């Protein structure tokens, strides 16, 4: 297990637009395309994302392509932040992964603003960092995703990604 195959199995594959658990188009692995509710506005934004005229379809190629340059972004925006960098590079490999994929998911500064478990995290009382993640919308609008990641982050093991 390693952050592509982590967030692979949170995220899905899908080669056609959807609309996302907030109702937001996206395609492939999660790469959300706009938050705007017009289709031709999300397939505009697909066709400058990968450089052609698309109307709407990828390849797998193409879609791990975007999930490529989407994973190397989440990490580039932690680096650069100043709330989220430090947590990061306290952490282990493993919970390294569990914060690339809350900030793949919900935004840089969505997850910066977790100031209270990211403190408990710094402080590796992963117990109740567990806790206090869970007092949020992300864990009750995507609960079982929110679950494996707080498991990850508080056994700093992959288990809850086993079997999946
Ligand atoms: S998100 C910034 C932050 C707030 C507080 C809870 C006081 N912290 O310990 C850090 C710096 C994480």
């Amino acid at each position: 297990m390693n952050i592509f195959e982590m967030l692979r199995i949170d995220e899905g594959l899908r080669l056609k637009i959807y609309k996302d658990t907030e109702g937001y188009y996206t395609i492939g692995i999660g790469h959300l395309l706009t938050k705007s509710p017009s289709l031709n506005a999300a397939k505009s934004e697909l066709d400058k994302a990968i450089g052609r005229n698309t109307n709407g379809v990828i390849t797998k190629d193409e879609a791990e392509k975007l999930f490529n340059q989407d994973v190397d972004a989440a990490v580039r925006g932690i680096l650069r932040n100043a709330k989220l960098k430090p947590v990061y590079d306290s952490l282990d490999a493993v919970r390294r992964a569990a914060l690339i994929n809350m900030v793949f998911q919900m935004g840089e500064t969505g997850v910066a603003g977790f100031c209270n478990s990211l403190r408990m995290l710094q402080q590796k009382r992963w117990d109740e960092a567990a806790v206090n993640l869970a007092k949020s919308r992300w864990y009750n609008q995507t609960p079982n995703r929110a679950k494996r990641v707080i498991t990850t982050f508080r056994t700093g093991t992959w288990d809850a990604y086993k079997n999946l």
